[PDB]
């Protein structure tokens, strides 16, 4: 069976498309006004020399709390959203943060070279910029290989919104105090999201990628955690601090 969108689920797609342009600027034009991105000899790959200086630190910090701003102005427009509590809302938005940033970020990524590229040089961002951020191949791997499979998905832009959507009202996140009410919210995304592979998305997809997409929420869990490892390490280093910016002390802190 293959039931076509209610005038309710046309409106909910209609309602995050829209609420997705105003929030991602495909030009990257503000990228200019963040710290600037420094890049330090490190062929080696010495996690000394990545830690003594952080190079990529700052610009990519700016990168990810400007990030986290669109994702929220993004959440608030989510059918539904505003019918939780503030309580929730925030507790939804810390918890999913990092997430929807590598989920949006995927429309940056390319295959080409596999970088996330936005521009000139100085803002083409590949995984040897992540390492000079501090991080390690463990958080890096799992990454690219995320991106590349999400883009293989070929997702319309339609299922690309939803999954963020759905990515951010999760009612399995710890903290969450009406998860019936969050896991409403999420089944009527869920459900549009459903009907809308099944009516709009030809083949070969049809079908099988409802459950592709819903595997990459898995996916994006475990690379979640992994950041989260990762990100009490750097907290580590001695005025690591300064190179970040308020909005993301609190989010992962
Ligand atoms: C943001 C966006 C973009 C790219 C995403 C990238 C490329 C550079 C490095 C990133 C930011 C990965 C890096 C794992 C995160 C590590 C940095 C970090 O622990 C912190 N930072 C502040 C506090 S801790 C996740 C997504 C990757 C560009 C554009 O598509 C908008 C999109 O929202």
């Amino acid at each position: 069976l293959r039931p076509k969108l209610s005038e309710e689920q046309q409106r909910i797609i209609a309602i995050l498309l829209d609420a997705h342009h105003k929030t991602y600027d495909p030009t990257y034009s503000d990228f200019c006004q963040f710290r600037p991105p420094v890049r330090v000899n490190d062929g080696g790959g010495s996690v000394t020399l990545e830690l003594s200086q952080l190079s990529m630190l700052p610009h990519l910090a700016d990168l990810v709390s400007y990030s986290i701003q669109k994702v929220i102005g993004f959440a608030k427009m989510i059918p539904g959203f505003r019918d939780l509590t503030s309580e929730d809302q925030i507790v939804l938005l810390k918890s999913s943060a990092i997430e929807v940033i590598m989920l949006r970020s995927n429309e940056s990524f390319t295959m080409d070279d596999m970088s996330w590229t936005c521009g000139n040089q100085d803002y083409k961002y590949r995984v040897s910029d992540v390492t000079k951020a501090g991080h390690s191949l463990e958080l890096i791997e799992p990454l690219i290989k995320f991106q590349v499979g999400l883009k293989k998905l070929n997702l319309h832009e339609e299922e690309h919104v939803l999954l963020m959507a759905i990515c951010i009202v999760s009612p399995d996140r710890p903290g969450v105090q009406d998860a019936a009410l969050i896991e409403a919210i999420q089944d009527r995304l869920s459900n549009t999201l459903q009907t809308y592979i099944r009516c709009r998305h030809p083949p070969p997809g049809s079908h099988l990628l409802y459950a592709k997409m819903i595997q990459k929420l898995a996916d994006l869990r475990s690379l979640n955690e992994e950041h989260s490892k990762q990100y009490r390490c750097l907290s580590f280093q001695p005025e690591c601090s300064m190179k970040l910016t308020p909005l993301v002390l609190e989010v992962f802190g």
